[PDB]
């Protein structure tokens, strides 16, 4: 892929974070804390899952960023509508306003309804995410495997401003403490 030139500098929005998340001072890294992080509750925070949004909102153009997933057992990545549900239980699907992939129990899947099996030969340490707003496209790239395509959502109905979307995953196993990191341009 030749999408690198649409690179955007993403930062995390503390106010949207689940109350157990720890965001770095530079707002470029997030990890699961071992307890509540001593913040007040608000209507923006994801309540049920270890999720956070990027601060940036996109309503036009082409955007590209990269995320480091090194040594994580579980995570979700992609984009979502600014108006997605924050409280209670929900599935990651385009009908609910999410365009995502994930790792879970040694398999990679795209957040369609129902979910789609991904075919990844080289487990990725860094994921590239490309959004073309006008074309209605969200694509995922394996940076570890020379930028090979993972998945393309096409005919997307965004129906609003988009925000970068992250889920660090739970850490029941003790094997999923590692952070998500936004990689430098
Ligand atoms: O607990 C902490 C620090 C407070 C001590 N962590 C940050 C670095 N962690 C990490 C794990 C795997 C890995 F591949 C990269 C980073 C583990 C979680």
């Amino acid at each position: 892929h030749h999408h690198h030139h649409h690179m955007v500098h993403i930062t995390l929005d503390r106010n949207t974070a689940n109350s157990w998340l720890i965001i770095s001072k530079d707002r470029r890294q997030v990890r699961m804390g071992d307890t509540h992080q001593n913040v007040s509750d608000n209507k923006e925070r994801f309540s049920n899952y270890p999720m956070v949004l990027g601060a940036q909102r996109f309503s036009s153009g082409k955007m590209y960023w990269e995320v480091d997933v090194t040594q994580k057992e579980a995570w979700d990545l992609g984009v979502c509508r600014d108006s997605v549900q924050r409280k209670g239980q929900f599935s990651l699907s385009p009908e609910n306003g999410f365009w995502t992939i994930w790792l879970w129990q040694d398999s990679y899947e795209a957040g369609t309804s129902p979910q789609t099996t991904l075919h990844i030969q080289v487990p990725p340490c860094q994921i590239g995410i490309f959004v073309d707003y006008e074309a209605g496209v969200v694509s995922f790239y394996n940076i570890t495997d020379h930028g090979s395509l993972i998945y393309t959502f096409s005919e997307c109905v965004f129906a609003g401003p988009l925000r970068p979307f992250f889920n660090v995953g739970f850490n029941y196993s003790g094997g999923n403490a590692a952070p998500l990191k936004l990689c430098p341009l």
